[PDB]
């Protein structure tokens, strides 16, 4: 109510469920990537200094050709992006914009994200990845969530108290 | 480990206490507008077509003098925001390069807050705010959570299951 983010988010809401974000990547591609490096990049997050690359998107965009030789394919990446929303064209202004945005964002700290690429294993069989294919992959499912279409979104007082929480506590 | 999001966010767990993250603008001047808006903004998240313009967020730009005539003025605020992390030199890189992604969002989904501009009262005393100052107060707070610094987060375990939540699941 009157400090209305104090208590924080709602508890059983999972926001997948309150606004079906269309796929991207493809999900089988996302949790083979997931069950692969998921523990590494849960153990990075708790890593000091520069921000160590996500291998859980970067197996993802080899897996689907979108990374090779330090490259992420910006022009055919963005052109799978759109094809995933083909038949949900509520989403196509929305997923061309972030892509665009999520592309610009990483250009800004695009030193640190290289940085990154270029660290050395810090321990015993640390995959090294470019921090570039996670910074454009966690950029878009933000952008996506956080502009919601009210048509899609998924209306229950948990959902609407997560939208309420999620679009006015981060400014105040 | 199996499914990391379908379990969602860790249950009593509030980002702020998390993530230290800077007030951009005056508490006293956001809980003033606030309370004078919170009401509606909550009914507006509710209402379906183009998004309704925040009134909290321009509340805050009126009190500040950042807003005037459908246009934030960008240097004075921008100068606000690093003003406002001056003594904070963890947040600087951050703050500004959310600016300038803040406002280039802005520009790209200008037709749509323009039209959110001049939508007419669907409820008695609604009043019609100009969406660009929700825009950006928004997507600073988001571009700053998503983004804390590892040398601040405070770390437990259901801060550190947040962290795993909010880098990993918007992008599977
Ligand atoms: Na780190
Ligand atoms: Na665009
Ligand atoms: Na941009
Ligand atoms: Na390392
Ligand atoms: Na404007
Ligand atoms: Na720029
Ligand atoms: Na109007």
């Amino acid at each position: 109510g009157d400090n209305p983010c104090a208590a924080g988010p709602p508890v059983d809401t999972n926001p997948a469920e309150c606004c079906p974000k269309p796929m991207l990547v493809d999900g089988t591609i996302m949790m083979d990537c997931y069950k692969k490096y998921g523990e590494q990049t849960k153990k990075q997050l708790q890593m000091d200094g520069i921000p160590r690359g996500c291998c859980i998107a970067e197996c993802a965009m080899n897996a689907t050709n979108m990374y090779a030789d330090g490259m992420l394919k910006r022009d055919d990446l963005s052109k799978m992006f759109m094809d995933a929303v083909k038949d949900k064209p509520e989403w196509m202004s929305l997923v061309r914009d972030a892509t665009n945005a999520c592309f610009e964002l990483a250009e800004k700290k695009m030193d640190e994200i290289e940085a990154g690429a270029k660290l050395e294993p810090s321990f015993e069989g640390e995959k090294i990845c470019h921090p570039i294919s996670g910074t454009i992959l966690r950029c878009m499912g933000m952008m996506m969530f956080a502009q919601c279409p009210a048509s899609v979104f998924n209306v229950n007082e948990n959902c609407n108290k997560l939208r309420e929480y999620g679009s006015i506590c981060p400014m105040i």
